[PDB]
């Protein structure tokens, strides 16, 4: 079948797993697993890194027939177009592209806060910005059922992934934003995601390495 | 015409400039400037950030008659639709998606680097990964004249660029890589890229705000 491999942490893997079961992919996964402190070995990934025939080397990977993938949001595209979940339409390219390119930025800075040192310190004024973020996703959706438009596309598993973790980070970042808490239900009740989120394969958290300092265990 | 909007630096939209230029587009450009240390004045931009259109505002932005376009990614694949520069064939769609998010990664590596008040105790450290850099776009690009094929496609544009960039940073990192600088040598041959070298237009330098440590003036 198709291998995944990643840490076994959520990290940014979680729209990929997603996927992978939304689309009924024959797959299995390679779950490496990092060294406690002081050192956190990474032996276990780094003896193969350069063994898989991999053109940049990095995790997540994807391996499917000859087939060899790196880079998370290529592997979305990849699969995307593999089970026909794109946008159809200019608009709804357009959509995608700026959705896909924007998660990337909040999850970026979400990563930058919680492998900060003083995490505690900033989580404060971080908390602060919050609202405007989740305004913006807010209104961007607006009355759609999905992000890119009448149809779900690979956009809405990222959307879902990070409005997710803002989510546990901040418990009440979305009260005022009703259309966003009843995307994430209605994504949370598509047929084959409430079956793997009661699943053994499920893994919710945490999601930064013991690294981090929060949701690091 | 068309309206580009961003810092009047390098940064990261090197990429859409060359590509506006490739394609014979109408466009125009607002060049935003930001003060110096130690408050570095935003307000040229702050003072019209929320009243463009944008969905979720930031630079670069492109506004094209009724579309708004934020996301440096987003832009460049955009234009790469309406100018048919995307890959033809499933191959090369996936090596497009690869190069562009490994641009980002390498990207993103500088700037931590360069935003460093420890830049000069920082800089040696950096200087070690280089070779492993080049190698991998050495070896990805092979003997192909283009990263995602034989014919040219937007990709070319971002790895232009951030190979550029580390050459600048480093003079001597691309000499154990003849492809490399036959790739350098041929983008930069392309009848419309080199009349923009030589125009008005032309920004190759401050690759930096003036918050850097390094290419910030
Ligand atoms: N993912 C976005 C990130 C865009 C972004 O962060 N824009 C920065 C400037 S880019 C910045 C940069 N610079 O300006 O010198 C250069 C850079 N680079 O050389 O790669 C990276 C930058 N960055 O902050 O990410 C900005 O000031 N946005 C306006 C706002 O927040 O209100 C994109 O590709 O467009
Ligand atoms: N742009 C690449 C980034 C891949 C990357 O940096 N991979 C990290 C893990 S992701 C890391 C992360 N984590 O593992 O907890 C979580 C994260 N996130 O939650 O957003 C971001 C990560 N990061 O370092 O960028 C890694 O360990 N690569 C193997 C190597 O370097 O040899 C992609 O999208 O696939």
């Amino acid at each position: 079948p198709m291998i995944l491999g990643y840490w076994n942490v959520r990290g940014l893997t979680h729209p990929i797993r997603l996927l992978l079961e939304y689309t009924d992919s024959s797959y299995e996964e390679k779950r490496y697993a990092m060294g406690d402190a002081p050192d956190y070995d990474r032996s276990q990934w780094l003896n193969e890194k350069f063994k898989l025939g991999l053109d940049f080397p990095n995790l997540p990977y994807l391996i499917d027939g000859s087939r060899k993938i790196t880079q998370s949001n290529a592997i979305m595209r990849y699969l995307a177009r593999k089970h026909h979940l794109c946008g159809e339409t200019e608009e709804e390219r357009i959509r995608a592209d700026i959705v896909e390119n924007q998660v990337m930025d909040n999850r970026m800075q979400l990563i930058m806060l919680c492998y900060n040192p003083d995490f505690e310190k900033q989580k404060p004024e971080f908390l602060k910005t919050i609202p405007e973020k989740m305004k913006l996703y807010s209104e961007f959706l607006g009355k759609r059922p999905w992000f890119a438009g009448d149809k779900v596309t690979y956009v809405d598993f990222l959307a879902y992934d990070i409005l997710d973790q803002y989510h546990i980070f901040e418990p009440k970042c979305l009260d005022a934003f009703p259309n966003l808490k009843d995307f994430l239900a209605r994504f949370e009740g598509l047929k084959k995601i409430s079956a793997y989120m009661k699943s053994s394969r499920y893994l919710s958290t945490p999601i930064f390495s013991k690294l981090a300092q929060w949701s690091n265990k």
